[PDB]
């Protein structure tokens, strides 16, 4: 009946959301730099490129009216402000902002424009856009300045976006994951991965991709969740190290 | 295996919706409220601020099955300015709101947690889940809502230290902060508030609060957090 | 020219604020359970008792128009939700709420009512009420449920109070101290005191009472600071333990 | 001993006020802005997004005395809806706001911090203090302020991880989030915003922002925090 667009759907959180949406009955289109082998429609592209996002949005609309949009594409970075040879590189900082923040904004503006004339459902909804930030937007650790800044931008985008899109019947919600198998964790060594996981109160483990997917699906089913950032982190509050 | 649930404030509004949803989910539900009602639920009449009443309700739940879900939805409201026409905001009215909304929630949390501390962990390592109810007033209190806001801000702040400690026992603590809902709780003010909700542009339905509560119970990763359920509302001064 | 009322002025933060205000030229009245030997006016009483607060407010007004009110009276508690014999006591929880939250509200409502007819200054201000919360209102540690709850109430009171009192030209601001020599620290053993202090990024030490006083005086001198909670914590974010 | 200061955006508004206040405080002040001005300050014309320009300004400051205070007040605004009449919010306009407000602030922070990393600590153990400027829009962005809000939210989030790392070098990082100020930056919208400020019921004066910046510099305990300077304003959707 409806289509969904999931960026970053080739793996991790995006993959879980895409599979859950497919099982729920959505005609799912994945936008990712890579393609995989699940029973999903894969559009290979970059969220920072408007042409690629536009192609993915149109592909979804060809399947059915676009209702659910999940931005889960992102990159991580572990780099200190003061390095051993000099200060944090400017290009690495720019890249993280480009993918995590600009990419999310790019998907939001393009999907929203394309969904603006959707016939509303019984709740008056034309669609729902779910973005993915990180707890790093709130308790960034040493070495996470770029990542934290990019995610803080996503967090701040939530309200002004929801406020405007409310007139069009489009909700905007942000999920802020704690420690899961994502680029954040992937860019760290074992020693670091262990100590970080040890900081999570309960469940005392890495989050399961399916748990992120479950929250995303609940957001889609609950009209009252809007303009909010939901922490999915097992009560984690990251220490400096 | 069947488990029991305790819902305070279950005679009406949000608590009632949560209790009914949990019952439909298969829980053996016990309601603690100043009054009983006529739904197919087990009712214990009492006060959340009274140790004796909460213990009675907890025991009644365990009588059915091991206690797992606890939802604190009992509360009172108050609209009173700090500076009135004849004098300052009364001290007793402030104390009462704090007692019911904050101390009552803590009373239920401490007694329920103690009762579940020895439950055999479920497949997710959980011995139980406690869901408290704050309000967006804890973040954007309007003129005249100082007492209510303060009580709910206390509930918000309690979430993390409680979750941090109870984590060792496999007991989660999460808080839902509702916006404007259609609950039994001046037309002029209600209209001004309603007009401030971006989307959906209406009062929230108790069932939507219940839906969020049930998902918290089913999602192990939601813990030590406050979830705003408000249609993007940010209350202005008036 | 103006009087000031500082609760908890017998020691620590309140004492520093009282001394700083006196040096600034204010006719300072201290409300505290104890009296001391500084060149201040001491009114012995309990912030939870309206008669005592009313006596202190009137004493200040007898000296000069009451402009600055600083609520720094408070108590601490280290008690787990699940103890060795049973759950956290209800009375200990109630006591912390009574002193830290109700006491602060009591001072605010009584001082504000008494200052409501004050001739406004050049900025239109009749007075400024500064409350004291704690970072525990945001990152409460294990054993700090009661304390955190009481301080969270103070934090939440700030905005609705400032919004209403704005019409009367009275500002309401809250300072949220990190680790200082206060009841919070005083109720802990050496081992604990050391590990807590070690969590503070910079300055890597306990805050100095004079640093809290300096912020309070700046708040009094800056009309634009209102309805906000200012963290004074050396970038501390308390871990579970 | 005399120290130098670097203030970006010092040709006007908030930055100008901070620069003038620091000069009066005894600092050897260098301003980095797209244009120079006529105050008794040292001006370096450049772009905060350009490594070469920031390095030139930092070097110019060190020429006067060891760099201690850095204030990032350079920025641009934008009012643009996500959904316009002919199409969606432009991508380049969004990128530009992010580049100047967020990347520019980071560029200044990383280069200034590197330059101060070997300064002999002062009596408080400080090698320097970096004060960034966000906006309350980072918390309550209005309709049409998505780009601006996002850029400022990034500045807010940068504060803690930067302060945490730089703590080891004795360099503090604090952020000021101004509300509505009388800066060179539609009458209909400005009026609606002004009417939302509780107290003082007026536009903030640049000098009040400067006063807060100077107190941050003088108070060692203010670190890794965002201080709202907004007269209790909480921006509504419109
Ligand atoms: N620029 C990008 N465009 C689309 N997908 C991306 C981009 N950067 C990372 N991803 C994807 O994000 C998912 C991780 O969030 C990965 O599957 C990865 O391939
Ligand atoms: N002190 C209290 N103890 C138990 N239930 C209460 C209390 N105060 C209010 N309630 C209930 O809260 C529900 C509203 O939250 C109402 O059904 C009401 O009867
Ligand atoms: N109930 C109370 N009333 C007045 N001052 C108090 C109270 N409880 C603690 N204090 C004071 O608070 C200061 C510490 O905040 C101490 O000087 C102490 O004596
Ligand atoms: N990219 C930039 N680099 C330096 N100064 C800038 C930049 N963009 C805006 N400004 C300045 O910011 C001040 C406003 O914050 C203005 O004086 C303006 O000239």
């Amino acid at each position: 009946e409806r289509s969904a667009l999931v960026t970053g759907g080739a793996s991790g959180l995006g993959r879980a959301a895409a599979l859950a949406l497919k099982a729920r009955g959505y005609r799912v289109v994945v936008l990712d730099l890579r393609r995989e082998g699940e029973d999903l429609i894969y559009v290979e592209g970059d969220v920072t490129r408007e042409e690629d996002v536009r192609r993915a949005v149109a592909r979804a609309q060809e399947e059915a009216p676009l209702f659910a949009v999940v931005s889960a594409a992102g990159v991580g970075l572990a780099e200190k402000i003061l390095g051993k040879e000099g200060p944090h590189g400017l290009e690495s900082f720019r890249r993280v902002l480009e993918v995590n923040l600009l990419g999310t904004f790019n998907v939001l503006r393009l999907a929203a424009w394309a969904m603006r004339e959707n016939p509303p459902d019984a709740e008056g909804q034309r669609g729902v856009i779910v973005n993915t930030a990180s707890v790093a937007a709130f308790e960034g650790q040493i070495g996470q300045a770029a990542y934290a800044a990019s995610k803080g931008g996503v967090v701040a985008l939530t309200l002004p976006a929801a406020r405007e899109l409310a007139g069009w019947g489009i909700r905007v919600v942000t999920v802020a994951p704690g420690l899961f198998d994502t680029p954040l964790l992937q860019g760290l060594p074992e020693k670091a991965k262990a100590s970080l996981a040890a900081q999570v109160p309960f469940p005392p483990r890495l989050g399961r991709p399916e748990e992120y997917a479950a929250l995303v699906l609940h957001i889609l089913e609950n009209p009252m969740l809007n303009g909010e950032v939901v922490r999915l982190d097992g009560a984690l509050r990251m220490a400096p190290r």
